[PDB]
RNA sequence: CCUUGUUGCUGUGAAGGCUGGCGAAAGCCAGCUGGAGGCGGCAAGCCGUAUUGAUCUGCAAAUCAUUGGCGUAAGCAGGGUA
RNA sequence: UGAACUCAUUGUGACAAGGGGAAUCUGACUGUUUAGUAAAAACAUAGCUUCAUGAAGAGAGAUGAAGUGAGUUCUGCCCGGU
RNA sequence: CUAUUUAGACGUAGACGGGUACGGGGGAUUAGGGUUUGAUUCCGGAGAGGGAGCCUGAGAGACGGCUACCAGGUCCAAGGACAGCAGCAGGCGCGAAAAUUACCGAAGCCUCCAAGAGGGCGGUAGUGAAGAGACGUGAAAACAAGUGUGUGUAAAAACCACAUGAGUAACUGGAGGUCAAGGCUGGUGCCAGCAUCCGCGGUAAUACCAGCUCCAGGAGUGUCUAUGAUGAUUGCUGCGAUUAAAAGGUCCGUAGUCGAAGAACAGUACUUGUUUGUAAUGUGGCUUAUCGAGAGCCGAAUAGAACGAGAAGAGUUCAGAGUAAGGAGCGAAGGAGGGCUAGAUUAUUGAGCAGCGAGAGGUGAAAUUUGAUGACCUGCUUAGGAGUAACAGAGGCGAAAGCGCUAGUCAAGAACGAAUCCGAUGAUCAAGGACGUAGGCUGGAGGAUCGAAGACGAUUAGAGACCGUAGUAGUUCCAGCAGUAAACGAUGCCUACGCUGUUGUGGUUAUGAGCACGGCAGAAGAGAAAUCUAGUAGGGCUUUGGGGAGAGUACGCGCGCAAGCGAUAAAUUUAAAGGAAAUUGACGGAAGAACACCACAAGGAGUGGAGUGUGCGGCUUAAUUUGACUCAACGCGGGACAGCUUACCAUACCCGAUGGCCGUGUGAGCGUAGUACGCGAUAGGUCAGAGAGUGGUGCAUGGCCGUUAACGACGAGUGGGGUGACCUUUGGGUUAAGUCCGCGAAGUAGUGAGAUCCCUAGGAUACGAAAGUUAUCGACAGGUGUUAAAAACACAGGAAGGAAGGGGCAAGAACAGGUCAGUGAUGCCCUUAGAUGGUAUGGGCUGCACGCGCACUACAGUGGUCACAGCAGAAACAAAUAGAAGUAAAUGUGAUCGAGAGGGAAUGAGCACUGUAAUGUGCACAGGAACGAGGAAUUGCUAGUAAUCGUUAUCUCAUUAAGAAGCGAUGAAUGUGUCCCUGUUCUUUGUACACACCGCCCGUCGUUAUCGAAGAUGGAACCAGGUGCGAACAAGUGAAAGCGAGUGAGUGCAGGGUUCUAGAUCUGAUACAAGUCGUAACAAGGCAGCUGUAGGAGAACCUGUAGCUGGAUCA
């Protein structure tokens, strides 16, 4: 019964190409370790609820 | 059917037997002894495959040469008898 | 059974004396046959199966008649015609 | 190595052959016990393209020495010459795979005749994210990498010191679960892709493709491939074998592994001391480079060996010792244990003869078939070959397979009783040996009954099968071969420790009991449960399993006359497996209760046939708008359409929340007999954004309906049982109903049923003076008779008698059941001034070859026609001269008509009514079609019911009922039952079904792919041997010429041993979305299933014979 390759690569061709938008340089070694200590001083409570990431 | 004549040389090595080893048994493996068979190679013989050889006014109204088949046997043969 | 020495072509010196292998058709084997154009795959053979009979100077492990052809493995269906 | 003598040497504790390998010190993982690796700094071995010979030397069978062959090369003047990177750089190939044709009088060492010469050995840098350390990428005031001097070195560079500039510096994999972190926004619609595994995507994708935010590790992070761990899934520590994979059919037996008490003895294992035995690595430490890997120094150490010591266990011996260890023997007794000899009561067939005179046989029902040549049945005679009924059992015997009439005879064994004898003789078992139901095979005997194969008769779409008739090999015996069973209590053999009650068999007994072999019922433990040959446990020995498939199959080998049997692989494929036990449902051509005219029995009226009314399909058309399809679509959508309704078709006309921007009284736009007059913000254009739609999707919904079902069920709290999913427990009587009565590991309250409510039947003492109305009352199986309870019936009184009759309301759960065309109920998609929005005039919804559903008039005389009366539910009715809506009709009496004067279909010219419009309705005259009681089928109905007969001040409605929803008149037949059919509930039981029987599933045939066997004839490599021939070198002998043992490379010719590969054709397996023919299995799956063996057959499979329950029976 009949096989075709007529459709090969279709969806990254249809896609609609978006620019990536520019962003600071982000830290790197003890300096991105102080940021996250400081939003995340929630989460070292034993009572209550950190959420990383919410789309509300 | 009755009475007789006619087996020389060699190969292979069945049944039965004796020793030695192995095995708990049953019975297996060596070496030797023994000498069976419409069994192998030949001799005397009996036969008749090939050369489509010789001969075809023959040596001969069926022979001759070389080459072949069997040859310890449902083998070959004289006389008497049906 | 060994070893050495020896020869100018080498030694079962003349005579006597197997060519061998791979396959297929066919008949099991040794045996027999068209004397004088056919030796065969034809005939025979051991084994297998069927048939008829209580009659004998013979008595069913007997006496005669047919067919197939050693061994192994198989041998289905039909009694309408004769 | 050679001469003569002796036959040895080595093997199941694995010889010999073949395959594979540099060996250790050490490395990786690791709680412990282990599993894997070692070309690779140290030690020892071998090699220098492949083989072989050799001179020199203290030392080589040397290759940066020589000589010859074989395979390859280089230069030439063609005559000859030279050469070997598994040294250091470097090049080409091969591969998925690995650096510079660099500097060196310095460090560590080696070589010479040396106050010096040589060394790619060694050192120094360059190159590369194989591995391992320490740190940058900012701080809150103030931060690498640069540069210059000095150092450093053999010379350098880097490193470090001081001094100058300054302000640079993150990516890889992810975000549904395992597993840390988004239902975010836009594309795509089972596509494209993602995903180790599970799984995503069919227009509402937290999983694809992207954007944006988060997470994890970080100068690093992902992937592929081997291995260790995970893993008690290799089990010494430490798994399993009743049913999941798994105890050999039973014995004997060698090698092997394992083996009393008592008294003594000896030291080789065993354990331990002292001494040896380890550079690096590793282990326990300390000291110096800024720190940390690194470097330097210290201490102890494995296995293996030398010499002493201790004697528990193991070992050796002894007999004034004699196992609930074994063998020999004695006494009395028991048993379908076995071989042989001689007898037996019946029965089934066959023949003979006698009696009788028509059928026998066989089945669910029948046919083949046999009988007047006398069957069948009843007598008497006989001839054979099998078998041992009832007694006969959770009884006995045997190693298992197996063994059942009576006597006599011949060997051996088990158990019991007891002061007999010997003394370790024993347990288990590869190899080897003996037995083994049935069916089968080789030869003989025989042949009653039964019966594979084969042949018929029936049944079926077809039966080749099941059933019946018949019939052969076999079924019996003797002498052998064979070697399998669901050969099963699916539970190996010895030996232990272990609770109670009861019942057997054989001996013995102080009569209390024991010993051997059993059955049964609890308990406690155990186990996933079911259950227990399964409890406790490092006792000994053998067999044996490691996810499904392929496969107990291929090749080789051993046995067999054959049939075959024993033993046993790979390639390939796949996420689970009709894997195990239990639980809840659904189902059964399973069992037992119930129930019901949408079930039947006993009956009564029809429908299906004709003509017409109406709905549905099909076809036609400009349009014939559309939903709904078993009950539960089809006079249904309140669907009786002239307009409207109306969604469809033809033509024509009409319109637009708000906000921004722009433009406007010097006039946006509008009317017109459309160009110059009238009216003026109202209604302009463009972007956003509303609203509207009988447009789409009920598989995006709400609400309401229908159906299960008008059925008996339905959940909560507390207690009980089970590891759990889950069950609340024994199913005996009753009702319409888990409605109730009994009884219980359960008990208490509720929903559903009943009660209540509404109508119909009886009832003033109230109200009225009109004569009726309404009524808190009346019936409860209450009374009698039926001897548990709950109940039921038969009588009797009573207006009314067993839910008084008829309605209405009416659990929980469900269904992708219906409706978006009821809705200012509604999500999302679509259209929106040339509208899918309104309006108007017309046309259609009503068209007609034809198949269906439901109704209405009929087929006459139990009728038709004329006239006359006369009666409902109660109360409504201008007028009308042929006739043109209305207050019953069947019916009662008299006439008439007389067997198509029954019947009114299609149609003619008229006469009126409703209406905006006839196409709709009424009336009169003509006309007079089929139909003479309906094939296969099919629908309600138990009493004021069915059927008959009219009527609606009920609904539709201007006019239209042959439709519904009511209402009254006349009024039966038969039963008062049952579970046979059709279904529905409950309880037991089976299951491979859960998507739930419309389920699930087996095998041929045909088509594709992929991997493997065989096969006439063949190719390659690569090993060792056997024969030829023989280059180089050569001891010896010779003045010499020569001659030449021996060591041998290469190469002839035959063979073998290994590994690959070709091959016409045949034959397996696996995957085939769904092709063809049947339906073999799972329910008593429609003939209960399965194991062995033998025939047969399109194919699953069918048939004979023996066996098993894993069966539909613990009886
Ligand atoms: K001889
Ligand atoms: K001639
Ligand atoms: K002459
Ligand atoms: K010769
Ligand atoms: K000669
Ligand atoms: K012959
Ligand atoms: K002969
Ligand atoms: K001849
Ligand atoms: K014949
Ligand atoms: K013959
Ligand atoms: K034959
Ligand atoms: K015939
Ligand atoms: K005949
Ligand atoms: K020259
Ligand atoms: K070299
Ligand atoms: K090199
Ligand atoms: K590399
Ligand atoms: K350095
Ligand atoms: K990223
Ligand atoms: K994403
Ligand atoms: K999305
Ligand atoms: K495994
Ligand atoms: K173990
Ligand atoms: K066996
Ligand atoms: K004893
Ligand atoms: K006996
Ligand atoms: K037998
Ligand atoms: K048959
Ligand atoms: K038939
Ligand atoms: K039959
Ligand atoms: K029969
Ligand atoms: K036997
Ligand atoms: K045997
Ligand atoms: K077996
Ligand atoms: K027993
Ligand atoms: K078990
Ligand atoms: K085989
Ligand atoms: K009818
Ligand atoms: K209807
Ligand atoms: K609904
Ligand atoms: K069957
Ligand atoms: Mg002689
Ligand atoms: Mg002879
Ligand atoms: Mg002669
Ligand atoms: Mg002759
Ligand atoms: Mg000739
Ligand atoms: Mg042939
Ligand atoms: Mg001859
Ligand atoms: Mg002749
Ligand atoms: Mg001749
Ligand atoms: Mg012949
Ligand atoms: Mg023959
Ligand atoms: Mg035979
Ligand atoms: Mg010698
Ligand atoms: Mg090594
Ligand atoms: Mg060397
Ligand atoms: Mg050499
Ligand atoms: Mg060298
Ligand atoms: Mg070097
Ligand atoms: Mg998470
Ligand atoms: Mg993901
Ligand atoms: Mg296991
Ligand atoms: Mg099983
Ligand atoms: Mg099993
Ligand atoms: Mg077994
Ligand atoms: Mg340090
Ligand atoms: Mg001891
Ligand atoms: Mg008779
Ligand atoms: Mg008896
Ligand atoms: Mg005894
Ligand atoms: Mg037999
Ligand atoms: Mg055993
Ligand atoms: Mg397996
Ligand atoms: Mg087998
Ligand atoms: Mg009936
Ligand atoms: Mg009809
Ligand atoms: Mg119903
Ligand atoms: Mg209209
Ligand atoms: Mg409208
Ligand atoms: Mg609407
Ligand atoms: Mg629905
Ligand atoms: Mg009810
Ligand atoms: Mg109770
Ligand atoms: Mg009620
Ligand atoms: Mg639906
Ligand atoms: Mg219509
Ligand atoms: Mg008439
Ligand atoms: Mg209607
Ligand atoms: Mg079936
Ligand atoms: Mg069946």
């Amino acid at each position: 019964k009949a096989i075709s390759l007529n459709k090969a690569g279709k969806v990254r061709g249809q896609t609609p190409k978006v620019e990536k938008s520019e962003k600071e340089k982000a830290l790197t070694g003890r300096a991105a370790w102080r940021a996250k200590f400081k939003r995340r001083q929630e989460l070292f409570t034993g009572v209550g609820k950190f959420k990383f990431n919410k789309q509300g």
